[PDB]
């Protein structure tokens, strides 16, 4: 099981695709929910996402109707289309996944943050880093529900530099484009949505605190927080969950105004990619950085939770350390972060400690020797 949210808020979710196209925005939402009456969300909701993660496993791709037979009607505790809270603004989230992940699997973080009163918009990236990602080549296809399906691109050693880097840049223009589109959505422009689906966007029309926005992302998706902070000031501050750094150019380090929290793994971290955080840190900026103790780089997304203690250990999606544990330490520290760079009026800085890796499971800083 996927752990619930820890706030006082139930938790709702959708997905929302607009435009159509593979150029279009594509999100799973979550947010804070009036009702708690609806069924949980299908964790991955489409059999392609299955033949996807196989050829991200780099597997048969047999492995993918096993995946599918293990995995394919698990929930994960968010009430599907679930009417949005109403009367109060809400801070917004945009959330980039990893290499080889999607939309959908980062609920554990989505729903925690929801439950406590943000948006979180997770996106799907259409760069090919996605184990599968869809679209529609036209309208009449999205009528019908004719779903056009865009597998992980595998790259050659001499491609890495250069698409890692484009595939950053377009990750970035994708949290950009999101952002936009629920901007819009806040000030109540008709959006159809190309998925045919029983939530009402209009819920949202004035429900954004539309100055109170922030990034966060996963291994790639981290990068992408670093990426997407430099060309887009509209993100207050960012929070890089076990970033990886190599997709990134040289050119980003010294440009990201937005105060910036590392929290990393304890087992994934190696000195060229602390060295590259470290490119990020300079004293007129806001920097932070913590390592939770016994975590591998998996405990940040929620297959970390799909399997049994023995089995997650053997596949490294679980750490020495509880997966819920580390989750709620990472969570929490991230909303110490966020209300205090947004300056939101709520209790998580009785999580600040967390944000200084002061707790028995959190190193400030980091294990790994750069010197
Ligand atoms: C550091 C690298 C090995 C080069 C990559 C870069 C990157 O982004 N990585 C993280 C992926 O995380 C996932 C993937 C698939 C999932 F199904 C899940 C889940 N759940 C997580 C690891
Ligand atoms: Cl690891
Ligand atoms: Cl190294």
């Amino acid at each position: 099981k996927i752990p619930r949210g820890n706030g006082p808020y139930s938790v709702g979710c959708t997905d929302l695709m607009f435009d159509h196209t593979n150029k279009g925005t594509f999100l799973r939402l979550y947010y804070p929910s009036q009702d708690n009456d609806r069924l949980d969300t299908l964790w991955i909701p489409n059999k392609e996402y299955f033949w996807g993660l196989s050829k991200f496993l780099g597997t048969h791709w047999l492995m993918g109707n096993i995946l599918r037979l293990l995995f394919g009607s698990m929930t994960t505790p968010a009430n599907w289309n679930s009417p949005l809270r109403p009367g109060e603004k809400y801070p917004l989230v945009v959330f980039s996944h990893g290499l080889g992940a999607f939309r959908t699997l980062y609920s554990a973080i989505g729903i925690d943050l929801a439950s406590h009163g943000f948006i979180v918009a997770a996106v799907e990236h259409r760069d090919r880093s996605a184990s599968a990602t869809y679209y529609f080549k036209d309208q009449s296809a999205a009528e019908i529900g004719d779903k056009s399906w865009l597998y992980l691109r595998t790259l050659k050693q001499e491609e890495e530099t250069h698409i890692r880097n484009e595939q950053v840049r377009q990750r970035a223009k994708e949290c950009s484009q999101a952002l936009s589109l629920i901007l819009d959505i806040d000030h109540g422009k008709p959006v159809k949505n190309a998925l045919d689906l029983k939530f009402d966007m209009e819920q949202l029309k004035d429900s954004i605190d539309r100055e109170k926005i922030a990034v966060i992302g996963h291994s790639f998706g981290g990068a992408t927080v670093i990426q997407t902070l430099s060309e887009d000031q509209r993100f207050r501050c960012g929070i890089a969950l076990d970033a990886w750094m190599f997709p990134l150019g040289d050119e980003v380090y010294s440009r990201i105004p937005q105060p910036l929290f590392f929290i990393n793994s304890e087992y994934f971290q190696y000195p060229a990619n602390i060295i590259k955080m470290k490119k990020c840190y300079s004293p007129d900026k806001e920097r932070k950085m913590i390592t939770i103790r016994g975590s591998v780089h998996q405990n940040f997304a929620d297959f970390t939770f799909a399997t049994g203690k023995i089995i997650g250990h053997m596949l490294k999606l679980k750490g020495d350390i509880d997966s819920n544990v580390a989750i709620d330490l990472s969570n929490k520290a991230s909303l110490a972060f966020l209300q205090k760079h947004l300056g939101l009026h709520k209790d998580f800085d009785q999580w600040d400690c967390l944000i200084e890796g002061d707790d028995e499971n959190l190193i400030p800083g980091t294990n790994i020797n750069t010197t």
